[PDB]
RNA sequence: UGGAGUGUGA
């Protein structure tokens, strides 16, 4: 069946008024049609192609084309308002190269259909008129910019500006036409990504580098990262007077040319010398950023909330969509202002926290909280502890004293460290991390009759590098510890805040919590507390662009103790190369006789036995989609969860509500009056727990928008949430402040989250199992780890 | 790796 309808419109929290960043646009009537463009020899560039249609029309377009004006949409299909005269005729177009070009009319597109799916009558939308009517308002853009997909960002309205190591960015807007409650909407939004200088080779190459190679021949370590960055860069040679030539490089020669600058290895098209070319300008720069010139770029795309808004409505009246021949003629017309969207600024819940403490409740403000005059609700006595001290600046007497600072800071926020350590602090080096683990285990093991250790304060440096991730998967996967990796500069530079955010860790890293909301206490929240739920929540985590060799991690959490949920334990796998789906939620093989498998059974029998009965219902918080496979994800993740349930007890069959959250969109809310204290604390965002499900979401589907956290800097971006599946039967105002609630309860932080804990601890799970690979199964996690937050 | 929050809808 199709996804779930949308029970209504929520009620809950004061009225507020935001501004989003989607601009109304009026649907044409005028039977737009799609002709098929086929060209021979096949070429896959669509710039190329876009040249030779371009060409075409503009040979015969007075010829039998009947002066309308076609669209294309840069690969296969060519769009044209009304009917051209002709159904099949063929044109040549020579760039000199000749193209044969095949044009025939496809279909017929129902503009009334989109009408119809706006007007909430129907279900079904119309990604046919969808996409036409985005390709006739990109087309401009696509010619007057570069496009990058659904992003047409170009130089000379920015000003680009140096980044770092060579490469620089750009900047400009993001458009993609979307159907929302309201009618269609241009979602204009200010985008920015990293582009090449064009810069000669041997400035280039000195820059990327920082320093001169004019005598120095490069290393192998150089030499690979060379050949890195330039892979796939387009070059031309200047040495010629009049010969604009262009040669794609992609190999590097490893003999120099003698074998001018004939020292250094030329590049390999014969041999082109590397002190004579330029780099082409409009080149991409694939792969990922690096920690130094991802936050050059942060500083120019992090801005204030006004000057977002108004660079966005400066960059919406500089397009002109009343002007270009391409929309006057299709009928279309675009609005020129941002909604004015009702918003609801949802209450924050109330947290209950020791009775042993001078402030037994806490009602945050501004979404931020403090634990002063409070206590945790659970603290654990840790009793058997450990340091490794892999450093060198740290002396043995400042580890004991940071240690001792820690447990203080512990004891007096609600624990129970113990004053000493079962063994000595000895300071190992960042090599030898097997033999020090093991060598600290087993002395551990040997003292306090024969009993495991608790805890293991670990002083890694500052850049350690392959160390963390060695630590975490030995003692996760070998050993069978619980670790708190600190930095060498917080351990010079004590401070109680930082004492008190690892405190928080280190609490939820061996069991029990640290706050509660009053509601889940009191058995008060719509629709959970009457019957034992277990809510659920998945990430997969693909690598990075093209990395087949490493696979993609897919993680699954799921709270474990019923009358106070906060505690989510999470198992992780390994599938294959850049798959969407989860293929280890329920496996079965043969074994004397079919036993089976998967996370949401392991999960359901770890809830059974530390709660002591079987949940009732099912809530799952899905995310990392990508918004084209909702109805495959679904259908599969669905009937995995049904199959589980029934292996695990026969007739078992807990209601589930499958939600997707994803925080990967361009819809940005703005405060409707900025000379105004309706704001965050700082001159920044919205207010925190603000809903909106009113004329910038679907126009027949379940789905809200929530910003629930209090922006730091820049302009917060709502998370969006999407209700495929219900079985429960939310309402609106239920589903909205349970998912606001949830918010609250993380765990390493006294702060309201943007996404749910459930889906937040997810992704952290399966962020840090790409630690554990060292081939398709990942280790087996110890068995004293898998019930404790060893992520957090 | 104290933490939350800021850049890509494959
Ligand atoms: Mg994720």
């Amino acid at each position: 069946s199709n996804f779930a309808p949308r029970p209504g419109f929520g009620t809950l929290g004061t009225k507020c008024i935001v501004k989003a960043n989607h601009f109304l646009a009026d649907l044409p009537t005028k039977d737009l049609n799609q002709y098929d463009v086929t060209i021979t020899p096949e070429v896959s560039s669509k710039s190329v192609n876009r040249a030779i249609i371009a060409e075409l029309v503009r040979l015969y377009k007075e010829s039998d084309l009947g002066r309308r004006l076609p669209a294309y949409d840069g690969r296969k299909s060519l769009y044209t308002a009304g009917e051209l005269p002709f159904t099949w005729k063929e044109f040549s177009v020579k760039i000199e190269r000749s193209y044969k070009v095949a044009i025939k009319f496809v279909a017929r597109a129902n503009m009334h259909h989109l009408g119809e799916f706006l007007a909430g009558k129907r279900a079904d939308c119309p990604q046919e008129a969808v996409q036409i009517l985005d390709i006739v308002l990109r087309e401009l853009s696509v010619k007057r910019f570069c496009p990058v997909g659904r992003s047409f960002f170009s130089p000379d309205i920015k000003t680009p500006q140096r980044l770092g190591e060579g490469l620089e960015s750009w900047c400009g807007f993001y458009q993609s036409i979307r159907p929302t409650q309201m009618g269609l909407s241009l979602n204009i939004d200010m985008a920015s990504a990293a582009f090449i200088e064009p810069l000669p080779v041997i400035e280039f190459v000195a820059q990327l580098l920082g320093k001169d190679v004019l005598s120095k021949p490069l290393s192998d370590s150089d030499r690979v990262k060379i050949k890195k960055g330039l892979r796939g860069v387009k070059v031309e040679v200047t040495h010629r007077a009049n010969v604009r030539r262009k040669y794609r490089v992609a190999g590097l020669t490893t003999q120099p040319t003698r074998e001018q600058h004939t020292h250094l290895p030329c590049l390999q098209v014969s041999y082109l010398p590397m002190e004579a070319c330029k780099i082409v300008e409009g080149q991409r720069y694939t792969k990922r950023l690096n920690e130094k010139q991802i936050t050059a770029l942060l500083k120019v795309t992090c801005q204030r909330p006004r000057d977002r808004e108004n660079d966005i409505l400066r960059t919406v009246q500089h397009n002109a969509y009343d002007q270009d021949p391409y929309a006057k003629e299709f009928g279309m017309n675009i609005s020129e202002k941002l909604a004015s969207v009702e918003a609801r600024i949802l209450p924050a819940p109330w947290l209950k926290y020791h009775e042993n403490g001078k402030e037994k409740d806490c009602l945050p403000q501004v979404g931020q909280w403090n634990m002063m005059n409070k206590k945790m609700i659970n603290g654990m006595t840790v009793s058997r502890w450990a340091c490794v001290n892999f450093s060198r600046s740290v002396q043995e007497n400042v580890a004991r004293g940071f240690c001792n600072e820690l447990g203080q800071m512990c004891e007096v926020s609600g624990m129970e460290f113990n004053p000493e350590p079962v063994i000595p602090i000895y300071s190992a080096r960042p090599d030898q991390v097997e033999k020090a683990l093991k060598h600290v285990y087993h002395t551990s093991m040997n003292k306090t009759k024969g009993k495991e250790l608790e805890l293991l304060l670990a002083i890694l440096p500052d850049n350690n590098g392959s160390l963390y991730g060695d630590l975490k998967r030995i003692c996760e996967t070998e050993l069978g510890l619980i670790s708190q990796c600190c930095l060498t500069k917080h351990v010079f530079k004590i401070s109680k805040q930082y004492l008190a955010n690892v405190s928080l860790k280190i609490n939820v890293k061996m069991g029990g919590r640290n706050t509660v909301l009053v509601d889940a206490i009191s058995c008060r929240i719509p629709l959970v507390s009457d019957i034992p739920t277990i809510i659920f929540g998945a990430d997969v985590t693909h690598p990075e662009n093209g990395e087949e060799s490493s696979p993609s991690i897919a993680a699954v959490v799921a709270s474990q103790d019923w009358p106070e949920v906060t505690k989510y334990a999470g198992l992780v796998c390994a599938q294959a190369h850049r798959q969407e789906l989860i293929q280890d939620l329920y496996k079965t093989w043969q074994d004397p006789g079919t036993v089976s498998g998967g996370m949401i059974r392991d999960l359901l029998i770890s809830f059974r036995k530390a709660t002591g009965q079987k949940p009732l219902r099912i809530i799952f918080y899905r995310a990392g989609v990508s918004e084209g496979q909702f109805y495959q994800v679904l259908l599969y993740e669905l009937d995995a969860i049904r199959k589980a349930c029934a292996s695990l007890e026969p007739n078992y069959q807990p209601p589930v509500t499958f939600i997707v959250v994803q925080k990967r969109h361009h819809t940005r809310l703005f405060a409707n009056n900025h000379r105004d204290k309706n704001s965050t604390d700082r001159s920044g965002n919205i207010l925190p727990g603000t809903v909106v499900d009113t004329k910038i979401c679907h126009p027949t589907e379940f789905d809200f928008y929530l910003c629930s956290h209090a922006g730091i800097q820049g302009t917060s971006r709502p998370a969006h949430y999407h209700v495929l599946w219900d079985e429960n039967n939310f309402t609106a105002d239920g589903i909205q402040s349970l998912t606001n609630n949830l918010c609250y309860t993380y765990a390493r932080c006294t702060r309201s989250v943007s996404i749910v804990p459930p889906a937040y601890y997810a992704h952290l799970a399966a962020f840090r199992a790409r630690f554990y690979l060292e081939v398709k199964p990942l280790p087996a996690l110890k068995e004293n780890v898998k019930r404790v937050m060893f992520y957090c």
